């Protein structure tokens, strides 16, 4: 309630600012309660981004469940490409706790073990349905899978995060889904 | 002459520990030289970084401009490893400088627009490969060239250093060559 109001004040000004130029105090007022009332529900501003950003990865990875348990009835090309859109939605949707949940890994255990324990999980699920697709023989025996599955997660997470930040150089926005979709598509079914 | 001392020094000193735990007279001592000698050399330990980063940077650049005069004989999937394994080489022979490098991104502007630039003109040297690829009729016009580039560089960035920093998740240091080859290729040659 006033948690929630600390949250998504946090997320309101990660938008203009990154999380060194917002103090306790900046979130206190926005969520209209003093500074004692903000630490009765976080220890510090890192915690708020750590919960932020757990919050985002947990529906981007309840989402990826939701996917996995009713697959889309269409093509491998869309399959996948369906697949990639639950990160590109998601994260997209919340581009400032993205951010700076990426910046705060060089500088938070928690945030980094928080993102490497999701990448683990991602990989370890796109590396089943790669070998899924080698066994009813729809891709070939290449790479070991769970390489293939690492380097296509790193990608994606790069990719992404350079498009949302719009870094020099980006794939623009509006281009990357098909962009990561052509290498995923390719480097999975090729030989 | 001192200069190289003090590159050494910063060097070897980031193989133990982070930039933010190596102070100017560390880098001063180590190179056997007063605090403000080094001062007369350099404004900071952030211009140091920024020196072997600079140095690292050009050896790689330096090396992919020899390897486009004078190209391998031998058949693309080849070619093309020639090519990602200049940055594997001369990058894994420079781990502590890169991963302080990419560290020193999120708070540097020089360093930041030292890498912008070089990623530009690796992407730009990339896609003219591919276009020429596509001219003599070996690759298929799939994606728009600088797109894929620019995803499959990313892809490459992100792949080697999370490796060379033993990250988890990461490829293995000694399959993430092989690894990467097999995406280009497929990405760059497949339909
Ligand atoms: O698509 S499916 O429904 N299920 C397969 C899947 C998947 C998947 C996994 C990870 C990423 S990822 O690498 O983009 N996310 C890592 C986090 C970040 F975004 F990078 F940051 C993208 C897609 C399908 C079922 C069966 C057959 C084909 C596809
Ligand atoms: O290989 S060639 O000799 N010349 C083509 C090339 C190339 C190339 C460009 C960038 C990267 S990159 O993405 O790995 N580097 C970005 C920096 C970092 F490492 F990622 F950090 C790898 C390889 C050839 C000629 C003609 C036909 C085929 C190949």
């Amino acid at each position: 309630d006033r948690e929630l109001a600390i949250l998504a004040t946090a997320e309101n000004l990660l938008e203009d600012r990154p999380l060194a130029d917002i103090s306790v105090d900046d979130l206190a007022k926005g969520a209209g309660i003093s500074r004692p009332t903000f630490y009765f529900y976080f220890p510090s501003k890192e915690a708020v981004l750590l919960t932020l950003l757990d919050r985002v990865v947990n529906q981007a990875d309840m989402a990826l469940q939701t996917l996995a348990e009713n697959p889309a009835d269409t093509d491998r090309e869309n399959m996948w490409r369906t697949g990639i859109n639950v990160f590109f939605e998601t994260f997209g949707s919340h581009k400032a706790v993205t951010r700076a949940g990426q910046a705060a890994r060089a500088t938070s255990v928690e945030v980094a073990e928080l993102w490497s324990t999701f990448m683990q999980k991602w990989i370890a699920y796109t590396a089943a349905v790669i070998d899924a697709e080698r066994d009813r023989g729809a891709a070939p025996r290449t790479l070991p899978a769970h390489e293939l599955a690492t380097a296509l997660n790193l990608m994606n997470e790069r990719t992404l995060f350079a498009s949302f930040a719009g870094e020099q150089p980006s794939v623009p926005e509006a281009r990357v889904l098909d962009t990561l979709v052509h290498i995923w598509v390719t480097s999975i079914y090729g030989e």
